[PDB]
């Protein structure tokens, strides 16, 4: 799903200059940097969890990736030595380009990251707590007691998956549907829950 960023290497048998390279070099690099965040931007959440952990993986590797890109950057940047007129002022211009837009996806990169993270966490740990209260339909459903002692501790754990959604959605999670979709899921069946034993 990513391209690795070209190797000056790849271009001797090419016959051109070492600054000739350079400038295609420091070119494939600024394409580089778009073509990866055009895919960011493009960036989807999930809205269950094995969709969460799969777009989760996704971005793993899509992070790692600008991640080791640094190494082409660095090469990128100590190429400017390399130059000379009339070639460098073109070149110092994309270097520039491209340290500036390497810098956005990375710290975009980074967000979405975290995001997916919270995300996963977050739902996670709604699916099971639906999941309890799914199974306690069973339950209750088919003492007395020590039941509504257990529903009284389901409660803070409940009461806290809750303040959690609570939190990432006052803080604009991108993925601020799908949050809201597991919070209200989980205080309806709760709800319910509780008015069958009253």
């Amino acid at each position: 799903q990513i391209r690795k960023p070209l190797l000056k290497s790849s271009l001797l048998d090419q016959n051109l200059t070492e600054e000739e390279v350079n400038m295609k070099f420091v070119q494939d690099l600024l394409n580089w940097v778009d073509e990866m965040q055009v895919q960011l931007d493009r960036t989807e959440w999930g809205s269950d969890l094995p969709s969460v952990e799969s777009h989760l993986e996704n971005h793993k590797n899509v992070h790692r990736a600008i991640e080791e890109f640094e190494s082409s950057l660095k090469e990128a940047k100590i190429s400017e030595i390399q130059m000379t007129a009339p070639l460098k002022l073109s070149y110092t211009d994309k270097l520039h380009r491209l340290e500036s837009q390497y810098a956005k996806l990375l710290n975009t990169s980074r967000n979405q990251e975290r995001h997916l993270d919270t995300l996963h966490n977050f739902v996670t740990r709604a699916t099971n707590e639906l999941i309890w209260l799914n199974e306690k339909e069973e339950s209750e459903v088919a003492y007395h007691a020590e039941l509504m002692r257990e529903l009284e501790q389901k409660e803070e754990s409940i009461k806290a998956v809750q303040e959690i959604a609570e939190q990432l959605l006052l803080e604009n999670h991108p993925a601020r549907l799908t949050i809201e979709a597991y919070r209200a899921a989980m205080q309806t069946q709760w709800s319910w829950i509780l008015q069958l034993c009253q």
